[PDB]
């Protein structure tokens, strides 16, 4: 059988491994913190003037729909920090092999229903780290490149430097008992 999280709807966890055996509470969180340079995932100035022209990050969190607060100033990122976490009810060995299992979380930039371009977060790295969890939690952190869902991307001017749209993204995973800190 496959490792999968089963939604427990009455209690507001998920459950990972066999409920007898995987037992203890963890918290896997994604935080979006800051963004820069997006301005380069829309091809016109003029989108950027409209006020239809409102944005957010899209991500699937162990098949939950996550949206977070639409901003509208693309070319100064104004949105805040913000966090989303499901409660997973599992064990340490089982919920690490589950995350090592698991393809890339992968976040879109979105306006209305297209997505301007996305970036690839490996819950496998996250998992690989997370080797002291009764202790501390485990965070994988950095500036993640959103690349647009082109073809061909076009850079005018070419310089020798290529500032590219970059997402600052944090994934932590913790027993629910171990404070982030």
């Amino acid at each position: 059988e496959k490792l999968e999280a089963i939604l427990i709807p009455d209690q507001g966890y998920h459950q990972v491994g066999p409920a007898d055996l995987c037992t203890d509470m963890f918290v896997l969180s994604v935080t979006v913190a800051f963004a820069t340079k997006l301005e380069q995932l829309v091809p016109s100035t003029m989108k950027l003037s409209a006020e239809g022209s409102e944005f957010f990050f899209y991500y699937s969190l162990l098949g939950n729909d996550i949206t977070s607060e639409p901003f509208h100033n693309l070319l100064s990122p104004d949105f805040e920090p913000e966090r989303a976490s499901v409660r997973i009810r599992s064990s340490k060995q089982i919920l690490k092999a589950f995350l090592s299992q698991q393809p890339s979380l992968q976040i879109h930039l979105c306006c209305g229903n297209h997505s301007l371009g996305s970036t690839d977060v490996s819950l496998s790295a996250l998992a690989g780290i997370s080797t002291d969890l009764d202790n501390k939690a485990a965070t994988v952190e950095g500036a993640f490149i959103l690349q647009p869902p082109k073809r061909v991307k076009q850079t005018l001017p070419a310089l020798p430097t290529d500032l590219q749209p970059t997402l600052g993204v944090a994934v932590t995973l913790r027993r629910e008992e171990v404070a982030l800190q």
